[PDB]
């Protein structure tokens, strides 16, 4: 569907489309999470939540 009759080394395709993919959401995330926390405790005073302990 994608690859008709011409490809070599997909893994190279793959690596970057997964690493800009995995990297843009993970820093999309890290700087919403972030933005939100510091926000928030600047407003007043929010503890903060343990995901691993």
């Amino acid at each position: 569907m994608a690859a008709i009759e011409k490809r070599q080394k997909e893994i190279a395709d793959g690596l970057a489309s997964a690493e800009r993919a995995h990297k843009d959401l993970d820093l999309a995330k890290a700087s919403a999470t972030d933005q939100l926390k510091k926000a928030k405790a600047e407003a007043q005073v929010i503890i903060e939540q343990a995901n691993k302990r």
